[PDB]
């Protein structure tokens, strides 16, 4: 199974995903794209998965494809909830810089490092 959560902060909508990260769970975010494609003003992203299990390269693109999509709105792309056996996905891709990840600690910078 997979969960889903959404929060707003100054303009950053935190998305708490709990479950699996696959083309199945990655889909949920897929729809969150169209919505974010044009929400209204210029909000911010704030991903954070506490229930990281499978997480394959299924949503890897769904997240990468958003990075350039989220910035297309006029904001920034943030993502946390990494791991010593999960960051290897982006560590091998070498595009981690395009995903700019952290480690919980980013909980603050997650807000987009621009908002209080």
């Amino acid at each position: 199974s997979l969960g889903i959560d959404m929060n707003v902060k100054e303009s950053v909508l935190c998305i708490r995903l709990t479950g699996e990260l696959d083309h199945h769970t990655a889909e949920t975010l897929k729809q969150k794209v169209t919505q974010s494609l044009e929400k209204d003003d210029i909000r911010h992203i704030v991903l954070n998965l506490e229930d990281l299990s499978f997480m394959d390269s299924s949503g890897l693109g769904v997240i990468l494809g958003r990075y350039k999509q989220i910035k297309q709105i006029g904001g920034e792309m943030v993502v946390c909830a990494i791991s010593p056996a999960v960051k290897r996905l982006f560590d091998m891709s070498g595009l981690f810089k395009i995903i700019r990840f952290e480690q919980s600690e980013q909980q603050a910078l997650l807000t987009l490092g621009v908002a209080s």
